């Protein structure tokens, strides 16, 4: 186990991922965009709290601040491709409105193929470092039956997973419960 | 897709899982207490930051509180039952520290086997709804050589994956990067 101290940002800052990206959809009046978070996590229970953590430097960015409300949705692994185009492109220079989605309950735009996607209400953001935490209120949740178990969880193999810098993988079959 | 709106906590939460679970090791004196964590998101790269949304409720809560210092550490699939071991115990009840452990540059405590970890110091506490989030800065790194690939990210099918109430998971080995 090699180890050094750190001294500005990591060489590479991946040692806790792989992680599902979270697709954060916006709208400001006809405009909608879309931007994958890797960072994002569970934040509450009681109430249902959840984070996902956004660049300054992104046109979501401010969106989420004008907007105040956001979909969060959750893609399978056969959607890695359009995610990372909607990662890999910003809404500055190309409409990613032209993707395919629904609004939601309260409007807020929803990428299709998802298994699952909450509908959030903006209740605070928090500036740590060089990116803004938003932390939403779970107001309405989308799920598609039968790619999704009984407690909640997607289906073994279902998710993306993102590794960091452009690679994707999913989880194995092989699930163990002890 | 079947929707509802939210009226309460979610019947389950787990939409956006599986996560790779923290390990969370802390120390005050003699007191060595470890606490899986996996709600956990980097927050910024400039600096470092990395946070972890621990409950009121765990023994792990009061000595952050009173330590401000704390190691995240990664663990292998290989793991999977020590790390559901100390998910599923208190230190209130038993000595968590007597798994097998050492302690890093910082002097916070660091469990065996990770193929990576960080050691924190605690910048800011938020309470989000019945969770604590717990914002560190990383001031050190621990890697285990060539369990990572050459990014930082550790080789694939490796990381421990949860997908929440006991069960656990793994990444497929096949990755794309598109
Ligand atoms: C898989 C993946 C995960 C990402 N996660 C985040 C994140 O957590 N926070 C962030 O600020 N940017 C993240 N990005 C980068 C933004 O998605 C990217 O800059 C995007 O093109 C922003 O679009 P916009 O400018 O239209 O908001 C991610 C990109 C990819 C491909
Ligand atoms: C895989 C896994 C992930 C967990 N993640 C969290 C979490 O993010 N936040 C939290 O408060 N508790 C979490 N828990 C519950 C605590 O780890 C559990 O209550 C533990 O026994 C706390 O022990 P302590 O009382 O010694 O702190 C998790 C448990 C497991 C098994
Ligand atoms: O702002 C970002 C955070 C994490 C990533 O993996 C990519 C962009
Ligand atoms: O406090 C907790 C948060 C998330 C979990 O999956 C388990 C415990």
């Amino acid at each position: 186990m090699r180890s050094y101290r750190a001294q500005g940002p990591l060489p590479g800052f991946y040692h806790y991922y792989p992680g599902v990206p979270a697709v954060v959809g916006v709208r400001v009046e006809e405009r909608v965009n879309f931007c994958p978070a890797v960072w994002n996590t569970g934040l509450s229970a009681d109430p249902p709290l959840f984070g996902v953590s956004i660049s300054p430097k992104r046109f979501t960015h401010g969106l989420l601040l004008k907007a105040r409300r956001f979909s969060a949705s959750f893609h399978p692994f056969g959607q890695k491709d359009l995610v990372h185009w909607l990662g890999s492109h910003s809404g500055r220079e190309v409409d990613k409105g032209q993707a395919p989605h629904f609004l939601g309950h309260t409007g807020v735009p929803i990428l299709e193929g998802a298994y699952a996607a909450y509908e959030l209400e903006l209740l605070e953001v928090h500036t740590f470092g060089d990116h803004d935490l938003f932390v939403g209120r779970v107001v309405a949740v989308w799920e598609e039956e039968g790619l999704l178990d009984e407690k909640g969880r997607p289906k073994p193999g279902l998710a993306l997973l993102y590794y960091g810098k452009g690679l994707y993988g999913r989880p194995a079959e092989e699930t163990f419960a002890p």
